[PDB]
């Protein structure tokens, strides 16, 4: 069946959410302050998916060459307190990305998808760390 002409447009693709004041800059204002599933980096200053908030710090941020992975967590931490977290052990530990989704702001394992992202980040009783909830 036809796809509408304008279907990707009034659109938020990260959240889904339709408006009419959804322009292309109504749009930009979204990101920057609004958007449930988004986030910026305190250390850049960039609007980034919450879901790809790990990945971007450790491989796209300005400022990642002062991150780095702990292996348990799967998480990036400061260059410079890995070695302590890493001892400390208190991380709660990670799973395959197949198997769980992983909140960097909570740091919950859940269920996988984007779906589940949505309710995590959005839904009611989810997240306790989303700052625009
Ligand atoms: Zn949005
Ligand atoms: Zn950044
Ligand atoms: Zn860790
Ligand atoms: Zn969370």
């Amino acid at each position: 069946p036809h796809m509408d002409e304008h279907y990707l447009d009034n659109l938020c693709i990260f959240c889904g959410e339709r408006s009419e004041e959804f322009t292309e800059e109504g749009l930009d204002l979204h990101y920057w302050k609004h958007c449930l599933m988004l986030t910026r980096c305190d250390h850049c200053k960039q609007v980034v998916e919450i879901s790809s908030l790990t990945e971007h710090l450790l491989t796209e941020c300005d400022k990642k060459d002062g991150f780095g992975k702990c292996y348990r967590c799967s998480e990036a931490v400061f260059k410079e307190e890995l070695p302590r977290h890493i001892k400390h052990k208190d991380c709660n530990p990670a799973k395959p990305e197949k198997l769980a989704n992983r909140c960097p702001l909570c740091h919950e394992n859940f269920s996988p998808g984007e779906e589940a992202w949505k309710a995590h980040l959005m839904g009611p009783a989810g997240c306790t760390m989303n700052l625009r909830k």
